[PDB]
RNA sequence: AGUUGCUUUGACUACAAAACCAUGCCUCUCUCUUGGAGCGAAUUGGAUGAUCGGGCCGAGGGCAGCGUAGCGCCUCUUCCCCUCACUCUCCUUUCCCUAAUAUGACUUGAGUCAUCAAAGCCUUUCUGACUCAAAAAUUUUUUAAAAAAAAAAGUCGCGUAUUUUAAUAUCGCGACUCUAAUUUUUAGUCAAGAAGGUUGAAACUUCCAGGAAAAAACUUCGAAUUGGGAGGGCGAUCCUCCCGGUGAACUGACCGUACCCCAAACCGACACAGGUGAACAAGUAGAGUAUACUAGGGCGCUUGAGAGAACCAUGUCGAAGGAACUCGGCAAAAUGACCCCGUAACUUCGGGAGAAGGGGUGCUCUCCUAUCUUUUGAUUAGGAAAGCGGCACAUACCAGGGGGUA
RNA sequence: CGGAACAGGUUUUAGAACAGAACUUCGAUAGGCGAGAGGUGGAAGCACCGCGAGGUGUGGAGCCAUCUCGUACUAAACGAA
């Protein structure tokens, strides 16, 4: 068309790509690997893409958390005489700040021309910082854009009121909605999310009506399936069911794009409103528009099933999620593990742990997790402190290192000190020792009445100086004493 | 010396949505590309009930030709096909509406902005995935010992009976497809990155005239400083092996650096039209670094105002004639480019030769070919063919006079 | 002839400077403006024909080195010098 010379469909081969890049990039699925092997496989190549081919892969990048790729994209096809505009330069300013660090960000926006400082790079390191809660940058940059007259639009404004309600400040939003108003500012559809947010933050559940009254008094913003998931969410964890009934027929009446993320709502917030045919008429909805349903659905609607007391159906729906799964996720086991844990067929989890390694799904810390609280709930330490040491080898699935809850070392030690176990408390000791390094409170403040089984260690009172110095209560130095 | 490389390559599409609550274990575990559940219609469907009409088969008595069984004729309604209603739970074809199909909704009018080491090679080095390899795990076979090996699911089909009814299961089989698992470790490969160096900066071919030196630098080897370990030692800090041995959040002294440098600053007595290495040097026309014009950068040349005689210098043009000029065609004029045709005497067979002599050349349209067209259903180059304008189409600039004979 | 002749200014049929000749405001000396002659040869704009280069009409069109005529608008006595 004349609006659209750059035709992607009848554009020349020997010049261009075959496909259009956003489709190239993910010929090997979305994960990180394949999408970087993909991306060097194309910056390789002799063919070229539009311009506005690659602010759509960048953007579709952008919504799947690739922002190495897209950044790599960005400066790339930048280098190579793609000219960035003031648009595009705020576009890389986030990705700079999501992949690099937000000093990264600032650098940048630093080395920026002076003409391209205007409000969009401003309003995209304004949100850069809310995402890193840094309240006083916030504040001094947006002191610096009303000191500059740079107008500051509804988004900056709610990113610093989800700042606020995030940090925990949450009183400040009512405030910053009035002098919103008072700019002439009009607000959106999120504006009025996170002040029914902000209100329900502050244990104000009657102040969402006059919220919801008054976007409908607006007249000129028109709400979506989000407000009524934040209306619904707020009338669940307030106790109110009806108006969470309400809430969730106008988020069915509302998705008429047939959303993934909106029918994971609707399924798990009728779980937690413990309606079960709901759920069932949610999910034949949900299966109905995505014939090929995915490991997240399966992953929320058998959950629900089973924290509804619905087992068999939890059971049949797990079965009917392993014959077609293209992935074997460890999630959706670690579901059913944790069913069947929690009701003591022990069997049953051990068969699915047992041969899930084979189908495709490599057991991760959850599933270890799942066994040792069962272990300890049993009172089981020895069978519990392998699946400790398998969870710890293991760590958290984003590379961060995985620790017991203090209830259940808490639990774990007071089994402890009944069995006199020494070696097992001093197992535990090494155990935290190698997870973290602070652990002082109550785990070996009080924990010393283990050792009254065969004398004591030697160091006598040297040994709660080297972790960063413990102090115990009072009645426990006595027999603590008593032993030198 | 000649080739092949070094020789730049792209974007122009207007776009802050990147700000989120449920669950959460890295919650899209990897979503690139799926038409609608419209209270929307028309031919069709049907989960339904009767009336009328038509048509087999069939039923008995018979008129009928046998000792059983007949061929035409004569009374009947089931069963099926239609029709009027009830009707949306299944199928077929189309239309409307809504969704999606990449954002938003004149100045490349011959430009602007980027880029200007890409691609390789060699050392390391962090992290992933796969592969063994190998051992420890269990079964079979062979003689407690040794050899070979599967483990988990989905789909199709066959023969056979167990519930207080989740029998879509349990019993044995034949076939197909998919996955690699409990622990330990090596060696490897890929993948994604981070530091160094190094090549590109030259390679090949041919030729004769046969194309620097240097314990400088570099690679190697030896010995090794003020170091750290492991075994001998009736010893004296001795002997033999291993690692390190120029390493860095050490330090890098001294001298030049102004300004001119085709020039008014250097060599010429001058602020002198002379002389003064190499490197870089956008665009259009062009074979070109020729030549014309040109931005950028630099400069207007350190005497001017008038007048527009002779004469002198340097240029433009010139009737008719065309070397009669003169020592002599001196000077000038002329020729001049590319493509095509054509090219003599003579010759040492290499030449002569661009011999000489001729023709065409602009623009427009349309075909044909190709350009080894990185926007291939329209652009450049070449050729045909038909037209258009002028005195003139190598239109300016640039750019052989030719022949005969001593 | 006797406040004559010069000089100055605008010029030119004259001219190296000088000299000559014309005119010098009750003035056409020069410039300008207007008209005509003369040269060139058919402007622009618009319309029509053609795919196009281009062609046709409006229309001896448009333009102006010179020459003549008209005309004090400017400079020559604007010399209340
Ligand atoms: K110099
Ligand atoms: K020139
Ligand atoms: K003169
Ligand atoms: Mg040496
Ligand atoms: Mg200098
Ligand atoms: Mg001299
Ligand atoms: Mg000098
Ligand atoms: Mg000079
Ligand atoms: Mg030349
Ligand atoms: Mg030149
Ligand atoms: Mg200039
Ligand atoms: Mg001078
Ligand atoms: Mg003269
Ligand atoms: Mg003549
Ligand atoms: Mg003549
Ligand atoms: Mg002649
Ligand atoms: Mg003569
Ligand atoms: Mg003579
Ligand atoms: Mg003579
Ligand atoms: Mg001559
Ligand atoms: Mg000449
Ligand atoms: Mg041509
Ligand atoms: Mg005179
Ligand atoms: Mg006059
Ligand atoms: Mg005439
Ligand atoms: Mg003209």
């Amino acid at each position: 068309h004349l609006s659209r010379p750059r035709d992607i469909v009848k554009r020349s081969t020997k010049k261009y790509l075959d496909e259009p890049l956003y489709h190239r990039l993910f010929k090997d699925g979305g994960s990180e690997v394949s999408v970087r092997q993909q991306l060097n496989q194309f910056l390789k190549g002799t063919k070229h893409v539009f311009k506005w081919e690659v602010g759509d892969t960048i953007k579709k990048l952008r919504s799947r958390g690739l922002y190495y790729p897209a950044l790599k994209l960005s400066e790339v096809m930048e280098h190579r005489g793609m000219n960035k505009t003031v648009s595009d330069q705020a576009i890389h300013l986030d990705l700079v700040a999501k992949a690099r660090g937000i000093a990264a960000g600032e650098s940048y926006f630093v080395d920026l021309p002076e003409t391209s400082k205007t409000e969009l790079t401003y309003a995209s390191l304004l949100n850069c910082y809310c995402k890193e809660l840094m309240t006083e940058k916030a504040e001094g940059l947006l002191n610096k854009m009303k000191e500059l007259n740079i107008t500051v639009s509804s988004m900056s404004y709610n990113s610093l009121m989800t700042l606020y309600t995030k940090t925990g400040q949450a009183e400040r939003v009512p405030g910053m909605i009035q002098e919103m108003k008072a700019e002439d500012v009009m607000p959106d559809s999120y504006t009025y999310n996170v002040w029914m947010r902000a209100l329900a933050a502050t244990e104000d559940v009657s102040g969402v009506e006059r919220v919801i009254e008054e976007m409908n008094r607006d007249g000129r913003v028109a709400p979506d399936w989000t407000t009524y998931s934040n209306m619904a969410s707020i009338y669940v964890d307030a106790g109110l069911s009806e108006k969470a009934e309400k809430a969730l027929q106008e988020l069915e009446m509302k998705n008429t794009d047939r959303d993934f993320k909106a029918y994971q709502f609707l399924i798990t917030l009728y779980g937690r409103l413990g309606k079960l045919n709901e759920v069932y008429r949610i999910w034949r909805s949900l299966r109905l528009a995505m014939p090929k349903t995915s490991n997240v659905a399966y992953l929320n609607m058998i959950q629900v099933l089973v924290n509804l007391k619905d087992l068999p159906g939890a059971e049949t729906l797990f079965k009917e999620w392993q014959a077609n799964c293209s992935t074997y996720d460890i999630r959706v086991v670690n579901v059913m593990i944790g069913a069947y844990t929690r009701e003591g067929l022990v069997e049953k989890a051990n068969e699915l742990k047992e041969k899930s390694p084979r189908r495709g799904g490599k057991l991760n810390a959850k599933t270890w997790e799942l066994f040792m609280d069962y272990y300890v709930k049993r009172g089981e330490t020895a069978q519990a402190l392998e699946c400790i040491t398998k969870a710890v080898s293991i760590g958290k699935g984003d590379g961060g290192k995985w620790l017991p809850s203090e209830d259940t070392v808490r639990a774990l030690m007071s089994q402890f000190e009944e069995k006199k176990d020494v070696n097992g408390a001093e197992s535990l000791l090494e155990i935290l020792k190698k997870g973290t390094d602070d652990v002082g409170a109550e785990t070996f403040e009080s924990l010393i009445r283990t050792y009254a089984a065969a004398g004591k260690s030697h160091p006598a009172m040297r040994q709660r100086l080297k972790m960063e110095k413990v102090k115990v209560d009072k009645a426990t130095e006595k027999l603590l004493d008593e032993l030198c």
